[PDB]
């Protein structure tokens, strides 16, 4: 359909890393921001999942990426509103949020996710804990 | 105890917003980051919690601050590693962590938490998220 079209033109070019998987979690579009940096980021992604290949993401379906899958799998079949939570790739951090999205006739589209880079501040989080339970108890 | 000496100065000036409760949930220590930044911003706080005082903060229940006291009493109560979650404080939001803290003794002292503004992530995920379902839907 051309909800298709409507999601190209508005994500496309935008600032953010913006993923949509469909109902069986296929990857059915990405854009240009996510894809730019998911390609920078795949030798050291591989570090952690070695199937991922950048380049072969379009169609990919995204249980290979996930711990348990049958997790996202229901969480992803029950999601109402938007979910957060953050995710390791490739030794970076990310907060990411899904919310489904819908066609015009409110058939479900998939789940639509946005990562976003949140490697300091996670670090300086660790650092600041540490070190303040190390003050604590010498 | 000194742990209390060695926290002061570790953490006073660091560039992070801490703050320490003890096992009551009293409010036993805060650093000059998160104090300075609290007092700020007590006008817009005081929108969401009318009781919030900045000046009388030390000594303080933070049972006041919280929706259902119940439900931080029992989390912190079995805390064991880091919590990890997000909360809206006068209109601007913030990534939280939280980690128990012990003395020399093994005791627990209480629990530390940290704020960390994300405040422009935050609106800038609103947005690409109703952007993107506005595109799927007209
Ligand atoms: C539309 C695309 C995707 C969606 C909708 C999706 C969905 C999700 C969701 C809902 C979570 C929730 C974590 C939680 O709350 O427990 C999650 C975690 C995670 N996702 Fe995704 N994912 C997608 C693509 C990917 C890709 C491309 C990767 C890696 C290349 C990936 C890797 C991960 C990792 C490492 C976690 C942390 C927990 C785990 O490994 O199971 N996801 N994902
Ligand atoms: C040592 C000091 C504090 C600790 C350890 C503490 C602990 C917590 C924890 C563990 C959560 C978890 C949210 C969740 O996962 O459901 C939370 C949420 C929250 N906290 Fe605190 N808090 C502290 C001080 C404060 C202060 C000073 C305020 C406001 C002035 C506050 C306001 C909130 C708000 C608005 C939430 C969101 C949910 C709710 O309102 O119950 N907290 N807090
Ligand atoms: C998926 N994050
Ligand atoms: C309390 N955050």
């Amino acid at each position: 359909g051309s909800h298709m079209a409507r999601i190209k033109s508005a994500l496309d070019n935008v600032s953010a890393n913006v993923m949509i998987a469909d109902n069986d979690l296929n990857i059915i579009y990405m854009n240009r921001t996510v894809s730019e940096m998911l390609g920078r980021a795949e030798a050291d992604i591989r570090k952690q999942l070695p199937n991922f290949d950048a380049g072969r993401l379009m169609g990919a379906n995204i249980d290979v990426f996930h711990k348990n899958p049958a997790h996202q799998r229901h969480l992803l079949a029950n999601l109402t509103g938007v979910h957060k939570a953050e995710l390791n790739l490739g030794g970076r951090r990310f907060s990411l949020d899904v919310v489904p999205v819908f066609n015009d006739a409110n058939e479900r589209l998939g789940s639509a996710v946005q990562w976003t880079d949140r490697t300091e501040e996670h670090r300086a989080e660790q650092e600041v804990s540490q070190l303040v339970q190390a003050a604590a108890a010498g």
